[PDB]
């Protein structure tokens, strides 16, 4: 009866180059699911998607005639395809579990498939569930002569794609490699020269428009913030924090902001770093620190989200015009403990004294050459 | 001062050499203040030696620290300086952690030297202020001679934070066959300790159960309140899935109806889980469970940051509408969805069957049928 053959690309290849040597494009079925893998998809296409699958021949066929159009079949590297019933039997008698597989790196939900009509039925399901476990739902395709049947073969928890949302987005952020890194400073140069930063004449007037651009052109999390002050437990607060956050998810929390803020003022030429402390409202906060006209200044790159206003003391009048709230923070020296605990941020004058003397770039540590004012501009005087 | 890194093939040699004796030994690992094992065995070293390798220093392979042996490890990857120029040499540039090969691991690598380097407090500001970190300075006086570490490679300053949520994200997925016979066995204590089995009638099981499952283990509210206000948060699976009230011992209402479910065709009563909305109109979970000739809607989700009788008599059992699956429900408040085929299927099942799998974990063998009510009168 029919026959079918699981090869990997290398084998498969050859096999498409001897019997559709003129195809260019192929539409592309993955046993077990309900839409193509690939539509219209290439050879570089298929080769890549090589890498999770193999490939099948039936029949000595490489590709299914479906609505006119060449279909191949593959099927992710850990499933299995039942010979017969008594082979099929055998393999559903005990529940598989994902973990005790074989091959390590590959414990994503199993398939098992079949010429002959199989399924797992709601019943079964149900009692999986009344198991907290989950399998690969039953599915079918038909194709020329005959039908494929599938469903799951290994049991996991039934959360698995819902855990595996977490895994990734806890990993793609992490491990940054240099390349990585570089890009974001190119994002951040990118900010930059959309501020119009280097077009104003004054070191501050090219604060207030940086500072000013990204406020125009990043959402601030209200979602985050809101969790986190009450301190729930969120991925999304490092997601609005980390140096990803304006940059390439253009979504950010204080400390977000003030990371590339910072970032982008030692580029500019003007020394920063980022500090923390408390809200006027006494919730923790995060702003820069930025050296200019002569002065370690905080700025606070988020000044919108509180509704509610405290003016006074006069240091020396609200005269001292800012757009951007400029020093509008008590400071409160590393190590020494906060004596109130609203409208501070917590300053290293040590660190600022030395700062302010270094080269610029060397402020930056890596990546020196992307800096605006060259590899020896010191910003203090005198 | 000589130090040699050593696998755990070589250092099992040397350990063999000079310390048959010995039984156990703490375990420090350079770059971290904790030790890493305690009264470690050799078993236990072989694990450790995965991701480790192993100091020898001066020619010893243990030392004596606080009147016991200890070894140091470090990680792979991790590197020394031999000298100031040397580590001049690996600090010039900046090494990212993304770009070792590694082939494993992609933790944070550190460097090591028997004389003192550090990342002063003005390297890590300007880390901090391009949003990246490095593991912190750190320090062993071994025996008169001291093994200073800091940070290597540099990463996303929020590393250790993301990567807890890798772990919480893993560590109750791929379930092995072990780890579900292992859920089994803490459903069993449960039940034991919750006197379940001692009772008379099945009702009194069940109440049994739920009301010491309920009265011992955390209601997760934080993660209730969040789900309710559809905040997409890891603690509603933590606190949904199988491993919620019996390893985490924290829980919201599928946890709770799960556990139940298990335990309850562990104890012979047909049991499985569903869903629906509480008294409230906010999503909630039972399980439907089998005795006294009928199907039962169980609410066994507990209260502690005490489940009474009166509890369960009002909202535990059978406090829900009951709608089909396929139907629309009357109001939406107080229901549970429910699948009647099912329900009449499972409950002349063999309830060992029920469990699909560690069957000899059955509190009533293999050959209990619930449905078996022949009299009227019980």
């Amino acid at each position: 009866t029919n026959k079918i053959e699981v090869l990997n690309w290398e084998a498969f290849s050859k096999k498409l180059k001897d019997y559709s040597s003129d195809q260019r494009q192929f539409h592309v079925l993955k046993l077990g699911f309900e839409n193509r893998l690939g539509t219209l998809s290439t050879r570089e296409e298929l080769e890549e998607f090589g890498k999770n699958n193999n490939f099948l021949v039936i029949n000595g066929k490489v590709t299914q005639n479906i609505h006119d159009f060449p279909h191949i079949l593959v099927m992710n590297k850990g499933d299995v395809i039942a010979h017969n019933e008594e082979d099929y039997h055998n393999q559903m008698r005990e529940l598989r579990f994902s973990g005790n597989g074989d091959l390590h790196n590959s414990m994503e939900p199993k398939r098992i498939h079949a010429l002959f009509k199989i399924e797992l039925d709601s019943n079964k399901r149900q009692l999986l569930n009344a198991a907290g476990l989950g399998t690969a739902e039953n599915s079918l395709k038909n194709i020329n002569g005959m039908t494929i049947y599938s469903h799951g073969l290994t049991v996991d928890n039934k959360y698995y794609e819902d855990y595996s949302k977490y895994t990734h987005n806890s990993v793609k952020n992490i491990n940054v490699t240099k390349e990585r890194f570089i890009a974001n400073d190119d994002l951040i140069h990118k900010l930059i020269e959309s501020s119009e930063a280097m077009k104003q004449s004054s070191e501050r007037d090219k604060v207030k428009a940086f500072v000013q651009y990204v406020a125009n052109h990043t959402t601030y999390d209200w979602e985050a913030a809101n969790k986190a002050v009450q301190n729930y437990a969120d991925i999304n607060y490092y997601l609005g924090s980390d140096l990803f956050a304006v940059t390439e998810r253009q979504k950010a929390m204080c400390v977000g902001f003030s990371t590339t803020a910072a970032r982008a003022f030692n580029m500019l030429g003007l020394p920063a770093y980022v500090v923390v402390g408390k809200n006027a409202e006494g919730v923790p906060h995060a702003t820069a620190r930025v050296y200019y006209d002569k002065k370690w200044h905080t700025i606070d790159g988020t000044g919108f989200i509180t509704g509610n206003k405290h003016q006074r003391s006069a240091k020396y009048s609200e005269k001292h015009f800012s757009t951007i709230g400029e020093d509008s923070y008590d400071v409160v020296e590393a190590g020494q403990e906060p004596k109130a605990e609203r409208n501070y941020m917590i300053i290293d004058s040590n660190y600022e004294s030395w700062a302010m003397k270094q080269k610029t770039a060397d402020l930056l540590l890596f990546n020196k050459e992307k800096s605006l004012v060259g590899l020896d501009y010191i910003a203090y005087v005198e």
